[PDB]
């Protein structure tokens, strides 16, 4: 007839903006959300740069898989390859100029530590850019039960210093 209870694969998009005022869910779940930014926010022409964007905070979340997306400028620097600590594993994705997406997940174990290093995306230094401010946001984590709460994120800057003269 039609006997059901449960949810397989339900999604939406729902982009319209615009809310009322009513509480579905009991209770309240809510992580806070944040990015830990981490980095010398200096480079030089010629150069690499290795800023560790992990989590600043993370309460009421089991993030297993934190996987961000920096934004940097193409015309000045130019995106390489992601890297992790000596635990967790990373890998970067060059999606489009000045701006690509990472993926990293804790090869160690345990979840992640957070507080520290838990993904660093290299950008080459190919052309200076003093002040190239850089940012991370869309930052999400990977519970632990399945859903992803979207964290928070935090900008950045790095500046390029030329070589010779």
């Amino acid at each position: 007839m039609g006997s059901s209870h449960h949810h397989h694969h339900h999604s939406s998009g729902l982009v319209p903006r615009g809310s009322h005022m009513a509480s579905k869910l009991k209770e309240a779940a809510e992580v806070t959300g944040s990015v830990s930014l981490e980095a010398l926010e200096e480079v030089q022409v010629g150069e690499n740069l290795e800023v560790g964007v992990g989590i600043d905070e993370l309460v009421n979340a089991e993030a297993f898989a934190y996987d961000f997306t920096l934004n940097y400028d193409e015309n000045a620097f130019e995106y390489v390859e992601a890297i992790s600590d000596d635990g967790v594993f990373v890998n970067a994705k060059k999606i489009e100029d000045g701006k690509v997406r990472v993926l990293v997940s804790s090869l160690t174990g345990e979840p992640l530590p957070a507080k520290e290093v838990l993904a660093k995306v290299v950008l080459r230094a190919e052309a200076k850019a003093e002040g190239s401010n850089l940012s991370v946001t869309n930052s999400s984590v990977g519970d632990g039960e399945g859903l992803v709460h979207e964290i928070a994120g935090t900008e950045k800057t790095v500046n390029i210093i030329e070589g010779t003269s």
